[PDB]
């Protein structure tokens, strides 16, 4: 009876693209880079690899480094919106996020980041998983276009959160976007209420 | 169409009770302890607290310490059974586990432990969550008696994995047990197949 909304972390709450670019340029100042306006495709490393050999690996080294995830800036309006959303009657919010493959820092720092911006109690709302299709909900707000896994018919509707890497993408008609946290997320939630 | 089984970690794959007792006695040799045969109730700290003041906090300090989760021994038959289970046709296995509240080590070490016993590829199967009711599956094999959360009608059947803390518990009749990994887990899976 409560509406259940999964909110993705990187690309939705936390500015992974901006953080990556800043730290990449700082560490590899003699290398070429991709301006955010020129990003295409979800995987940063794939575009960097196309741009010259060995650059994929240098890109990966940025997000595998300590404090990369912890130091990400929140996207504008994201913390306020999620706080408001969680406080709504008949509304349960989980943060549903995937770790990178190297697990030394990323799990820990994602929990740390949520504590920082949402408080200790909000840690109870974190679902860390590589497969979001096995998490049941009414809505998943996520910047990644292709959300696949072991469940062929997830219970949620995937609402595509706009990011630099996806802003030009034409989606299969029934599919919907949340263009930013200034956009009308309440109306999206309301369209799903019983 | 594939059967989906969530397998819990502590108390099912990893021997949290035995590990705790060993390290508690080593660190607090002048304190009284609870032999595994005398354990009752899921929460170790609650029973320790009843046994004398301040002992709850000393207990908690054991599992909050570095390497506690990483150094847990697998339960007999657990690694072999899960490997066999995951290899079965039409059978998807996820490891569904909750972190403790202090997140400095536990997330990381649980991933590390799964890598150690199941290999890098099995990391894709981990779901870290405080709420298992929002994870959809056919079966949840879990030593904790009370599995609650935001979903009042989970999709899985909870099969109670026997542990020292629950072995005397009378369950509400429809509820089922897996008494150990030597017990016939294949038959349990089969009862759920379409
Ligand atoms: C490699 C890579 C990871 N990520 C993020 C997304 C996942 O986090 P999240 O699920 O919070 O969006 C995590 C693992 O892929 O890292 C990107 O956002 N872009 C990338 O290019
Ligand atoms: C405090 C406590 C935690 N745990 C485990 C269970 C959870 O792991 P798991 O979900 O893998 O069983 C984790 C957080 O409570 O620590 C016990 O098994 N016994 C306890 O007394
Ligand atoms: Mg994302
Ligand atoms: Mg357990």
């Amino acid at each position: 009876r409560a509406l259940r909304v999964l909110v993705n972390m990187d690309g939705v709450l936390a500015d992974f693209e901006g953080g990556f670019l800043r730290k990449f340029r700082a560490r590899f100042p003699d290398q070429p880079f991709i301006a955010l306006e020129d990003r295409r495709g979800f995987w940063v490393s794939e575009q960097y690899g196309r741009l010259r050999p060995g650059l994929s690996e240098k890109a990966i080294s940025i997000w595998e480094s300590k404090n990369f995830f912890f130091e990400l800036e929140p996207l504008p309006g994201a913390v306020e919106a999620v706080k408001e959303m969680a406080s709504l009657q008949n509304t349960d919010v989980f943060i549903c996020t995937s770790p990178i493959k190297m697990f030394k820092y990323c799990p820990y720092e994602k929990y740390a980041w949520v504590e920082k911006y949402f408080g200790p109690d909000f840690l109870e709302q974190i679902v860390l998983t590589r497969d979001k299709t096995v998490v049941s909900a009414d809505l998943l707000i996520d910047d990644r276009p292709d959300i696949t896994g072991a469940e062929p018919t997830p219970s949620w509707e995937h609402v595509l959160f706009t990011a630099c890497h996806n802003q030009h993408l034409q989606l299969q008609p029934p599919r919907r976007r949340l263009h930013s946290w200034a956009d009308d997320w309440k109306a999206i939630l309301d369209s799903k209420r019983p």
